[PDB]
């Protein structure tokens, strides 16, 4: 692809400290000021059921892969203009690699 598989522990704690405020990963987690993101990797941007997206987010229509989310998570905002996650972005690529390592995994 062009992200290449990084440390899954590195990872876990990455998200711990820049996603976990906004968001639930595990299944049966709750949605909070961002959607529980189980089941991620393949579906499109704005479908889990029970949020409330931006209309920005639904109508973007991405289809999410460790690829995708990659450049997402560089720059939100800048992918998705007008979506309301308040993310600056992950700008160096091995973080973003070590963080998407460790989602693919615990989102399945
Ligand atoms: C609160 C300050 C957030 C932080 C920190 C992160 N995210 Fe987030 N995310 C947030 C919201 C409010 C939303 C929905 C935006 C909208 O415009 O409707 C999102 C969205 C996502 C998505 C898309 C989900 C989908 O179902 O399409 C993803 C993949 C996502 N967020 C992931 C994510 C990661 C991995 C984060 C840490 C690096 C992260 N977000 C930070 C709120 C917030």
């Amino acid at each position: 692809t062009e992200f290449k598989a990084g440390s899954a522990k590195k990872g876990a704690t990455l998200f711990k400290t820049r996603c976990l405020q906004c968001h639930t990963v595990e299944k049966g987690g709750p949605h909070k000021v961002g959607p529980n993101l189980h089941g991620i990797f393949g579906a499109h941007s704005g479908q889990a059921e029970g949020y409330s997206y931006t209309d920005a987010i639904i109508k973007k229509n991405v289809l999410w892969d460790e690829n995708n989310m990659s450049e997402y998570l560089t720059n939100p905002k800048k992918y998705i203009p007008g979506t309301k996650m308040a993310f600056g972005g992950l700008k160096k690529e091995k973080d973003r690699n070590d963080l998407i390592t460790y989602l693919k995994k615990a989102a399945e």
